[PDB]
């Protein structure tokens, strides 16, 4: 009797399911949460705005907040993120969800604009969970009598946070933030390793390229950046990096890396002039993880070698400027989210022509349109982060709180060490590891607890 | 024409000149210090108490001191650090330095106290560089008159920094101080690359044992950890770590180390019957990187594999408890920091026992002890930070100021971020790399200014 | 009117023909025979049993066949390995071919006996493409008649060489062989790069498990082990390595690799007594790469850590008992070429057991099974060495020799060396490297012309 | 007492002695054999010629010999690979040796001489070990008597062979030989993972220049290459790779390395022009590997980039054109075996020039003349196929065969691919791994025996 939802095809959830059900064991400090928090209900009367990339990691999120007693209306943030089976199971079980793979742009915010709506009116949400920040924008512009009675934010992502100090700085943020982002076991162990796992992927899965012996540049060095990079040259690439910060420039040349920059001496003066056209003539490989704008952009794209792979893995598709390639090239299909760029002109080209590029995902995120993302026990870490912030936020009320007391509470913060601690330590026990406990001497003699947390709140790790 | 220093040999000084030469070739963001401020003579006047390792490292930092106005006198901060060539040239250019390699410890507090006074009585000093604190608290002890004139201190290690935020919560810390190694171009580069550098260099200069394929543990996974283990990992060796922080031991996790504790279930009882015996039986190189307390004890001593090697590279000796070797075992000198422990018993061994470890450097910090430590460019990045450091308190004169303006400057803090990435913008440039230039419209973007700061305070790297 | 053709969805052709466009350009060595061959037509009159998976890159090794004046009748050596798009685009080219993904084995024998047959009748054949020995030896056991116009056989993988060796000692080898498989550009390229390339990526597909920090034993360390566990270092797993060639073992250790076996002191006595019962329970992934059998026994399979993933990348799935897994265990279906393998037993499984293991491909190839096998850049040297071979043999013209001229020829042979290096080089060029000339002063130093061959048949690379 | 030796300081014996006794217990292949052998005294009789770098290694073979019942007189085959307290050491337990680190090349004709004659007239001598030929050279040009009563030659090196077989084909060899080099666990071992080891190794003793972010170039990419390579990468390096055998390249290319030429398009047209200046502005670090002469000549030294380090790790200087930078350039000694060479002129130099480069052990073998080359485990492998050689030839008793039997055994060989595996064996067990035994089902199955050998002589490993 259930049909507030659309997906692709809701007899692919079985097949979710199955793939749910062993993601579960793949993730022990989501899990372990949902048999801590089970008894004491920790988010009972909680309605969660969700609007995350529908895979089967977000699934078992899904299902954790709702198994400790939230209501959720969900959606992707991604046209192309969304796994079918994973939408379909979550559907399945009840869950109103909005998502499939291959969206328009114009599905994408209908998709959001049904999980906000609840039979043609607003839902009696009190809780936003979002990855971008696109969902919270929604709110603010357009629904603010529902961020009056919404308790906070969590968001996942570098960019969306970025989004949320913007409107602190404004005076513009209606409901206080948790930066999930910014937790160690989230920064440090999602945007890096994830991406190191799931961009090679992505690129195989597309293209079914060899990359051993092959160029490859990627644009930032951030922690996309450095997981992208290692991706690369882990599977023998000649990876060279570019940079605007030299601090972290300076931790690509330890690394192993060539530093470059697409532009002579790193001017970029609007001509194609500037542009080191001897060096994009030899890359086989661009990816960008900047989180800017047109990082890679028409004149790089002009100079770059015959048939080399244009990829970005930041949140936003202006990393690159696939409207001038739009506008200018051919674009003939291989496969869904697969496209060769054909440089030739605008209408037509010949089907054996060689002078063209291959676009991955149409230029979005491309580890979770062209593969799966990020593994379930990476995701693991920033999706327990993830629930300790809805129950943090949740247990504040902020929407009941008078003016006098919201206005000391209205921030973007991020979740305590100790939380941080003990999500490692679930993932670490999740591999069979085994942390050693600090003796009272030993305890003392560095000044800390033996419990933790270890680390003053300064230290970069 | 000058006679106030002691090293080992003042023969040495051409060959360490030529060295000096060449370190200057390999650390551009010091040598750039030298040159930018040199007309300016920003530390006219200064009189730096300097107590860390006299390498040839620290000679280019000595010199860039002295060109930019400053009078020094300087030890070291460890026995077996010493460069006796470096400690020659730079008593041949007319700097006071008392070190040598392979001090005992009354000689190396004869040393410290060499460089406090000169020709019998007290030195007007008004600065102090400090690796460790050993100086810092001996002035603070013994000295605290001289504190009355002194304008700051800066501490290049993490150890040093511990003790001076310990000197601040007690209120027994009479000048401010910089926390020199919180610098990304310090604790990012020196403490991870660094002994990524030099770990396996002096273990093979030591034993010249292969490392491939043998079982290594480090305890520890901080910035000395981090690097240690890949030092080891890069040699193809099977790699164990043991952490207590779990956020550390996750990242060890996504490196592709297997995370051990020497005590069963992480549980030290103190007693012989809580170590993993047979976890240690296997164990062919154990190194201790936690600047903590006897974090390889006797009983781990008694069960590690025979003829395993042991060193430690963090800043102090009682990270393994050598005080128990020194009481139960016999010492057979192999060559200068290099002993072979003989656990057969005390006052005796068979010339040809298979029953003993390998103790480097007598558990003194391995990299410096058996090999010359860190290069010449990675030491470019922590000195270059030293110089400024020591340009900012010194310009501040602490000691002159009111005793209301006083209490407000008394702090232990780090460098801005905009010198930070300065530093790093010249050790990027001595690579060759190029690093791009924000276009106005993506500064606005992502909020920065072109010239930087690129990163909020909070960014971990 | 076409219809001489098996395939699963003939409406995939025009996909096929544009990833086989983009494959073109990935295999410069096959390519490059194709243009410097192609007036010549070297291959007129030649009529190919082609055996072996139908990719992508087989189509491409197909219509250079074609194009040198050949006619094909092709079938896939794999019920698994074929890519439906390649196989449409073949069969809308005109050309048999009897392969789909996903075959039973009647099915698979049925394929291969419809290229044997042409309406009915033995087919007017004269050359033998095979990989892996299936057709071979269907041919010498069922069609002998047949072989006496057949002029050779050219062999791919080690398992086929192996058949064809036993064959030739005992006499029963009715045609002359190529063994492609040893040459360099085969052996050292295809076995071991290939597998690094494709093992974690079919694994990805497969369970999109997260590879880093976890347990991997690798059985066997030859040409395919070595590229195998490198798939999986790479990743950050701890991968332990098995061996019953001690040089092999040796090589292993080298590269950084615990050797272990799954038996105790590495006697298999066939009881669970001398089964490592506490290696394989801390095992999360075991991949069998031997061409032998039953490397990964009943009893193994037993002690494995639960939930372990287990898949086999030699030739055949015999490599892996799943004929014991198929009788006592129950099967789940994640999805094609995903089964859950419940160990709870044979009548009922539940949906939430957490005793299982996950078996990739049902024991075969993994890397041809669940993703596309090697890439194109790879399969161009592979297959390049095909076309040759293919081409000396046919000039030979074993067939229609005297007797006592064909007892001469009767022989199981590898390309000349020259060859070898000339597919290398235009491997090389296609990664745009720049191989250097040897002067005539320095090839007469070493005692090579400045054309090659330059090493002596013994070297090995 | 004894005085039949020659070495540098004789009062080093019992350092020598004390690393003599360590090496033993990493050398358990080479400890094997002397444990097996004693009692059987397989060498009485012998009276063994040997010219190899005179290292604890060589010691510890040396011992070996002696402990099977051989006599010898020893020297090394290069002036700066001698460990002095290694020559001590041998010396004091009376053993003839005339060798010392440093020697002119007239006291390396010296030394060897030394050993040939015994109180001045030839030694007894009936075997010969040999590294690089020189030995052999000298014995077939100036000694043919003394060759009439030897039994054979056991050669080491890839250099040596080259030679020996040379005299073969010639017909100019006088007594039969074993090439060690092409053991298995000789080639693939030693010189692979020996120069892994020790490249970075020497470099670092001698410059200790970070490698991490800078540029090598590496020419050839053999065994010595392919280990160099890593030695390099493995450090951080970005490294470049020169070949002139395609095959080779390809390993590079697939290996992670872009393959470059210090000739435009490969080409070297006899003037600076056909010089890459682009590339070699670049590299800070080039390394010959070829046993070729002047890879890297007059004209790649002018271009290579301001204070690039340079050095071969070839058998024989000439690879690098050092009598050119001897006639043109002013050397300025920075310490024993490391020289700047100022490009300014001959006549001599300013102290702070910048436009020099450094050259290692002036231009011999690096790893032996800046460090002690390859350690113990990994020389347990070349020196027990030496032993193993050794006990073969001198068995066979070629000296005294009529010479109608000597014609039928004049060759160059190997040892059997068994005894290569009974190495392997030993070193495998010294790293604690176990190897798997067959079952006689699996031994039949590969058609093999459960003893081995398991490959055929063509097999690569
Ligand atoms: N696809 C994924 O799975 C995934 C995961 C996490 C984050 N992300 C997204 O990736 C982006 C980056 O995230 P992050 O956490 O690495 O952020 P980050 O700030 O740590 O890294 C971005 C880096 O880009 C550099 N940069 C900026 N402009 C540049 C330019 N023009 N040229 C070169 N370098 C430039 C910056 O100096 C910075 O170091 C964000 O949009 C984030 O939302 C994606
Ligand atoms: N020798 C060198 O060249 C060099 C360079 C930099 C720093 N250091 C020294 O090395 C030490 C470590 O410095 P750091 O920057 O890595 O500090 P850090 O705080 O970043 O790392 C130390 C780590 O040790 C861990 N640890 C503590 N007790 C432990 C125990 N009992 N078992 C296991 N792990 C334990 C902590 O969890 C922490 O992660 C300091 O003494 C520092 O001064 C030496
Ligand atoms: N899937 C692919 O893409 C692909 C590619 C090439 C070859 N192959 C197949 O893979 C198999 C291996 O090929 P290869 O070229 O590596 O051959 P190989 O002879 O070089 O290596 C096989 C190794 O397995 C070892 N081995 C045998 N029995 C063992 C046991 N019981 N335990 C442990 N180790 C054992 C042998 O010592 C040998 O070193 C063959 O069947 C071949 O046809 C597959
Ligand atoms: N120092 C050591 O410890 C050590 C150890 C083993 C061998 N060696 C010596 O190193 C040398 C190489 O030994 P190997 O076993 O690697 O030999 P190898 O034949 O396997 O490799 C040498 C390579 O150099 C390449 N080459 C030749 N001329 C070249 C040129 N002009 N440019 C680029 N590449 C070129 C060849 O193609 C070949 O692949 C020999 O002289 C050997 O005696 C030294
Ligand atoms: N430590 C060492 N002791 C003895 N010989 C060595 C050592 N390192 C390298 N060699 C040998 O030197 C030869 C090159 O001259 C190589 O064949 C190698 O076996
Ligand atoms: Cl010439
Ligand atoms: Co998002
Ligand atoms: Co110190
Ligand atoms: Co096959
Ligand atoms: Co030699
Ligand atoms: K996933
Ligand atoms: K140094
Ligand atoms: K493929
Ligand atoms: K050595």
């Amino acid at each position: 009797g259930f049909t507030d939802y659309k997906v692709a095809d809701i007899t692919l959830a079985a097949w979710g399911r199955r793939e749910l059900i062993i993601a579960e064991s793949e993730m022990p400090a989501l899990m372990g949460l949902r048999r801590k928090y089970a008894g004491q209900q920790p988010l009972k009367g909680a309605k969660i705005l969700g609007c995350i990339h529908m895979t089967i990691q977000t699934g078992v999120l899904i299902e954790t907040l709702v198994a400790l007693g939230a209501e959720v209306r969900w959606s992707s943030c991604n046209i192309f993120s969304t796994q079918d089976q994973a939408a379909a199971a979550i559907a399945a079980a009840g869950i109103p969800v909005f998502a499939w793979k291959g969206e328009t742009e114009e599905e994408y915010e209908w998709c959001i604009e049904q999980t906000i709506l609840k039979d043609g009116q607003p839902w009696d949400a009190n809780m936003v969970l979002d990855d971008g920040g696109d969902l919270t924008e929604i709110l603010h512009k357009k629904y603010p009598q529902m961020l009056e009675r919404i308790h906070g934010i969590t968001e996942e992502t570098t960019t969306g946070v970025h989004r949320l100090l913007d409107m602190l700085k404004n005076g513009t943020l209606k409901v206080p933030a948790i930066n999930v982002n910014d937790s160690v076991t989230k920064s440090k162990n999602d945007n890096k390793y994830g991406c190191r796992h799931s961009l090679n992927d992505a690129i195989k899965r597309g293209t079914d390229h060899l990359l051993s012996g092959k160029q490859a540049l990627v644009i930032g060095y951030g922690d996309v950046g450095k997981g992208s990079s290692q991706s690369l040259r882990q599977e023998g690439m000649i990876v060279k990096v570019a940079e605007v910060d030299p601090i972290c420039a300076m931790q690509a040349c330890m690394d192993g890396f060539e530093v470059v920059s697409p532009y002579k001496n790193g001017i970029n003066d609007g001509t194609e002039a500037s542009i080191d056209a001897a060096l994009l003539g030899k890359i086989d490989l661009i990816v960008t993880t900047t989180g800017n704008v047109n990082v890679c952009d028409a004149n790089m794209l002009k100079a770059l070698k015959k048939r080399a792979v244009v990829c970005n893995i930041g949140h936003f598709d202006n990393e690159i400027d696939t409207a001038f390639m739009r506008k200018n090239w051919a674009w003939e299909e291989v496969k869904p989210q697969v496209h060769k760029i054909h440089r030739t002109g605008k209408d037509g080209f010949d089907a054996h022509n060689d002078d063209y590029l291959i676009l991955l995902a149409e230029g979005r995120l491309v580890n979770l349109g062209n593969a799966t993302g990020h593994p379930s026990r990476i995701m693991d870490g920033s999706f327990a982060n993830q629930v300790l912030a809805q129950i943090h936020l949740f247990e504040q009320k902020y929407a009941d709180l008078p003016a006098a007391e919201k206005a000391k509470r209205l921030s973007v913060e991020v979740l305590p060490k100790k939380l941080d601690e003990e999500v490692a330590l679930e993932m670490v026990k999740g591999f069979g590891g085994v942390v050693t406990q600090l003796t009272p001497k030993q305890a003392e003699y560095i000044g800390v607890s033996v419990e933790g947390p270890f680390k003053p709140d300064t230290y970069r790790y």
